[PDB]
């Protein structure tokens, strides 16, 4: 049928580009209602607050609650009304980058996403992720649009935990490998039809960016300065893995990464954290080579990402919890269905196992 | 400094997908107004209208006069305001579509591109160039945003001349070598800032699909019919050349198309195909190897493109010539000071003749 | 679902195993009924009885008629009756050896299989083609057991017009890509369940072969000879063709065979020559690359099998008769929708003329 | 002189298709007499039953002594009278399936094979080990067919103990190796003639399935469930490695099995735990390369295979019980006299010294 592609209208990465933020803007609206993550405010309300001022913009920042849900989309809407504004700038984590996009949305206005880590893919997409106050999975809000713009500070983004560029690393991980299992099996894709060849070529792009640059990036992170592998795995982490899923399509891995949410034990693991043993269950699932697994493997245990079950605290009842996370990761509309032939319940508890089992052996061979 | 990529909002390729495009344009707006080709209007406006209407949408459609001009703005300018439309929908040929992203930005709506050939990288381009109502060249009008949509009838492009299939090679062959070529210099792109990987990325796919897939899709385009290999270069032809020239950088190739443009000689040759000769002229100042000089030469050669000055019916007076095309193309403003170390007008008018010389022993050796 | 492969219980191939020949069928019965090709039974009907009383075993020799026909089973049923034996031996081309596999169906015992040529994949199938006695095609007849016994003298294949191997080269060359194409949608073969490892590995063996082994093949057939060259290609064209079609499955190659035997022009043409332009459009179909078109193109023309569809007689009227083809290709029940994607009339109408548009080109460049 | 290939007509693997035995066996006959291993019975008599009742068989079930003897067989040969039976299915493991072989041969009846493990190569053979009740050697019976259907169940296999998987990795990565060798000789096949093609690429295919996919399946075997690793050395150990010793060729290392039987320090061991000694028997025999003498144990050592006397109980008077192997392999009519230029008994005492000393260093150098 028809192949689609969707993007950002404009994407921009650059280091201490959050003085430039209000003169980026400037073209999209006057008038502005800023959601901001409250850990950024604190170090970086003043300055965001003088980047709208020198480019001629009013501004109103609206700290946020912290969870993407329909009563913290509500407040916003009402703040937004009184604002009177013209576009919202969303800034943080994905949390607050789906809130900010799911703000404009109802409010009929263009949206800007400024991500203050690269921890999932997020900023880029047409999506934004619905959760109860509670933190449980609410509902998926598919967006007619992609953020207008995805402004990306670098020297922001290195400041913050390097565990949460790890998590990032994590989500790109399986970009390419769901992407690559779509077009095996001429599933569809959230952009509405098949794979194009851009987003393919991007999603292994996306691969190997992090087979390249993974481990160099996570020195920078962790001294919190800016290298060129920094920024390109700040590349990888965003746009790359954002127009490699949406475009290029989505299987096993994040499925398996549905399911292990399920787990009370590894529900509050980062997204990107639980993705990536998604990935090594994909592997198993489609059967890669050795080469191919241990390749994942070694660069998913060097930057920090869980290998093992118990890397994700899940240690007793183990066979109990696998089926739990099989039979959730196996229900009616999910992305497993991609998966060449299919994945039946029993399948995926088996590469459960086994991805599990290979994690313990890469482990020991370590130490 | 920053890293920009640029991106229509969505993509959208298949055949027959002239009959999905009142489904695919509905969230944009709900009254239209068409600017089309007169010859493709006479062939498709039954089954534009049948689209629109059973999607549920008003429709207006108002010929195009065949010249990217302000005169021919204007007066679309007056029926879009007598119209009351939301939206703009160019469906035609470069200038077509230029013609309509210019009156969606002086009437601040969204646009909507259907390209009915795959003959430049125009379509989702966020630029405009503008011409008096004779042909002669005016002002580029850079605009702020991409083409909301790309849509793009496979087998539409099928069943035009097969001469404006090559033509899109042609252009779309000089992507990779230019955008190469701003990243080895570090030039600006039209997107305001430095190459990212994805563009880069995306340029180099495109010069691949088209060795790889250029010569098996002529072969479909001179049989009108659609197979995937033509379907590949109608994607290299629109979004991957778009995106790449426009966020990966012009250089040499294009400066020297626009010297050609000087020579009343060449006035009856296609866009593409002075751009083919532009690449060769760009290969040689660049002092490219032997063995990419002879397959970008091959391909050329092989789909119809002009590889020689002879061929651009430039005969008589060739040195003349050539020295006003070296002049203009070393213009203050030009692309061609994005080459690597710079090009005065001598080092220009030498890979000129070179170049042509070196097209003559490849038709000699090819016989 | 289950992986299934199956497989005559015994192949059997030597120079002058028709000597042989009762000593190999003996542990099968001591009664026999043999059907057999007039041309083939009037210069071996000496050494097949011979050999069967040799061995001591009843032999009743019974003329086929020449085409698969109820009416030509149920006759050779009426002697069957008669002559209370105890099993088959076919010993002729596939029209007599799809017959004698019928009548050991609806007899109920075991059947051997005597070709005396490789000109298609019949022998060691489980299914008979049937046909009405004028020549038309009637119904499959999907048997539950391949032959007991597959005994193939070379020496008498060399003996047979070298026309002949070429048409099992032509149908043993499509084995690869079609089983190839199946594992790649995930289609249901013949025997009833997905690939297994070894039906693709004998496929594969089969094309690697015809590219080592055909043109070696060929200069001894032609000098009616027996090398080890052409005992590989009889290997190829008759245990390897078989198992690979049946077990690893059909596409479109076969189904665009189904089309042409549509247009009366080339009903002078052999099985095997109508599959090798089918190949060719398959290749098309599912856009390979370009040298795997070109060795597939030059193998064929190198032994002498149709690219083109002139070649085929199709001369006058090639889009009506390629919408013929294309429409019939893609009927309910045909095998081209083992095809990744599927495939629309038009996908193959536009191969057709692609593939011969290529078959054209190539038969140029070589003079 | 005559190249042949024999195999069961039917080869079906699948996961839990055991529910579906009686669907596939119908066409056989209706009334079914069930060898079955005694382990087996204890947790699927009933759904063995079951499976014969939904699809309108009758049944009767025979638990299975042990021992494939013809004591064991003729008490069999009684129950199967009284019976009345049309067929015989065997299920179990090797010396399960080599008595119901002998059994359906007797009575004159199709003989169905379901291994509840991958033990040896033993299914698809048409050849039963017969042995006395004390578990010595007694005599080959040749069988003039292959079973008519071998069904296995690859969930069965996977609960069964992983040593049992190991031991048939051990059996069949020995296939490759003794075909090579029978090739290079020119030695008669068990079929009855030289090699084919088709023999040696299943040979080669079992070896390379190992190689890949040996480790991985040894994790879902002990986790005992089923991923497509397991499923395809599954296959490797049956299918692939039964065509192609029968059809292939045996050489030194089953010689060398069948001597380290008559130590009674090594007796009980399973049967293909000794043949992975007599492949390394065979490498220092043939003297390949140390690459490859290294990936072969490796690989044995990877899986929990012995690569040392000392792991097959030989620890004293090792010299005079080697010399006692030596001579019976190389007895009168063994298959050590394939190997190209033969062996005598002092070479393969030697073999078995240095291929001991050579396992010995790799157990040092890892350790
Ligand atoms: N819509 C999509 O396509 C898509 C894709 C993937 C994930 N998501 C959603 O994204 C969410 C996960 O996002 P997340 O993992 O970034 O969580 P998050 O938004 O909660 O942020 C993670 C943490 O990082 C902290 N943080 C942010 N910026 C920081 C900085 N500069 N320095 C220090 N700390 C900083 C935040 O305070 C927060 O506690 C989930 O709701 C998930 O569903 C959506
Ligand atoms: N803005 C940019 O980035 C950019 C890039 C490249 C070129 N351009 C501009 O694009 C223009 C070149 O456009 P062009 O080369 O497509 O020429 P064009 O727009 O004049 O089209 C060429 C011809 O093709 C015909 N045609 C179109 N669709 C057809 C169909 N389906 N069947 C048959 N005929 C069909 C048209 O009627 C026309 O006569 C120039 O103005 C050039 O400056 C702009
Ligand atoms: N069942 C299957 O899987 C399957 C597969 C492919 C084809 N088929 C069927 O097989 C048939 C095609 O058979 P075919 O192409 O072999 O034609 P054919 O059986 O008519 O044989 C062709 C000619 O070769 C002659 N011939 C045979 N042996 C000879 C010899 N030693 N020397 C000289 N001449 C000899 C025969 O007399 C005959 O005239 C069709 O009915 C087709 O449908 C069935
Ligand atoms: N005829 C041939 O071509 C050929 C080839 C190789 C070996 N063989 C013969 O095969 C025999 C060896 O077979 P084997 O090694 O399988 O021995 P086996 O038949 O004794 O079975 C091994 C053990 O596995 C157990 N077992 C079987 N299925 C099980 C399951 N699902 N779960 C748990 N335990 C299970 C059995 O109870 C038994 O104790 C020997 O007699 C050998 O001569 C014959
Ligand atoms: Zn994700
Ligand atoms: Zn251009
Ligand atoms: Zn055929
Ligand atoms: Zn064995």
């Amino acid at each position: 049928m028809d192949r689609i592609i969707q993007s950002p209208g404009k994407y921009i990465q650059g280091a201490d580009v959050i003085n430039r933020l209000g003169e980026y803007l400037k073209p999209l609206a006057e008038r502005w209602l800023v959601v901001g993550d409250k850990f950024v405010l604190g170090f970086a309300q003043s300055t965001v607050e003088k980047s709208f001022k020198d480019a001629g913009l009013v501004v109103e920042i609206a700290p946020f609650g912290g969870e993407c849900s329909q009563n913290e989309i509500d407040r916003l809407r009402g703040i937004a009304e009184t604002a009177q504004c013209g576009a919202i700038l969303g800034i943080g984590g994905g949390k607050t980058l789906d809130t900010a996009k799911a703000l404009a949305h109802f409010m009929g206005v263009p949206v800007a996403i400024a991500p203050t880590i690269a921890s999932t893919d997020a900023p880029c997409s047409a999506l934004s992720v619905i959760y109860t106050d509670e933190g449980e999975f609410d509902r998926y809000l598919l967006l007619p649009n992609n953020p207008n713009m995805v402004i990306v500070d670098t020297k922001i983004v290195a400041g913050a935990p390097a565990r949460l560029l790890a998590a990032g690393i994590g989500d790109a991980l399986a970009t390419w490998f769901e992407a690559r299992a779509c077009s095996r099996s001429g599933a569809t894709t959230m952009a509405g039809g098949k794979c194009t060849q851009a987003a393919l070529a991007l999603a292994e792009l996306c691969y190997n960016t992090l087979l390249e640059e993974g481990e160099k990036a996570m020195l920078a992170a962790e001294q919190h300065v800016v290298t060129p592998a920094l920024e390109r795995v700040i590349e990888a982490n965003t746009y790359l893995s954002g127009v490699g899923f949406e475009s290029g399509g989505l299987a096993a891995a994040h499925a398996v990464h549905n399911g292990l949410t399920a787990i009370p034990d590894a529900h509050h693991y980062y997204h990107g954290e639980k993705v990536a043993f998604g990935t090594l269950t994909q592997l198993v699932l489609e059967n890669a080579p050795v080469e191919e697994i241990e390749t994942v493997a070694a660069l998913s245990h060097a930057v920090g990402l869980p290998i093992t079950l118990a890397q994700l605290d899940i240690k007793e009842d183990v066979p109990a919890k696998m089926r739990i996370v099989a039979e959730a990761a196996c229900a009616e509309g999910e992305t497993i269905h991609n998966m060449p032939g299919g994945a039946t319940p029993d399948q995926v508890y088996a590469a459960l196992l086994v991805a599990d089992q290979y994690g313990q052996r890469f482990l020991q061979e370590w130490e």
